[PDB]
């Protein structure tokens, strides 16, 4: 008595600021929780949607690039290959099988006369 | 001691107290963990979406080029050819053909 109850007291007292403490952190995190976990499904997806438009931008990139160097290039009326004989206009063949094969179909439309 | 018993009784309060905040931070690890593991798995998925996409457009871009062999095409402007020079050179007009001859004068093979 005197002591002991002095103590108590202490105790008494160590123990509610304990409770407020722990009320502060659980009044907090609810809110604060809610809120990282949607500040980060929202970055990854605005991270995703200009990954996606980064690579569509680069293949129409690539896309135009090759379509026009094809423009400067002869190619094989028969195989596509890149061709080095002409016959007539529009009409070149990498070899004469590709021309002496392609020659039943191209016969109906050569202008080499 | 009672004394003596109030004050261990402290002690081994304030040790539950740092047991409490260490299961705090575990937790608070565990859910980093675990998000850390979400932007992974979702971007495994992003990249082979993206992968799907790369695949359609490589197909696009081989129509593309396909379509391109099967015509002429002008050697100064790129549109579509119509007037034959020489080897490998057409011109979509002749505006074309004489802007481009100062340097194709040296390549042309006319026959
Ligand atoms: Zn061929
Ligand atoms: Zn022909
Ligand atoms: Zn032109
Ligand atoms: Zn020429």
């Amino acid at each position: 008595t005197g002591s002991t109850i002095a103590e108590i007291r202490r105790l008494r007292i160590e123990i509610e600021k304990l409770q407020w403490l722990h009320q502060q952190e659980l009044s907090e995190m609810k809110h604060n929780l809610e809120l990282t976990m949607a500040e980060m499904r929202q970055s990854l997806e605005q991270e995703r949607d200009r990954l996606i438009a980064e690579v569509k931008k680069q293949l129409e990139l690539e896309k135009q690039q090759a379509v026009d160097e094809t423009k400067k290039k002869q190619w094989c009326a028969n195989c596509k290959k890149e061709a080095i004989f002409y016959c007539c206009w529009n009409t070149s063949y990498c070899d004469y099988p590709c021309q002496q094969a392609h020659w039943p179909e191209h016969m109906k439309s050569c202008t080499q006369s």
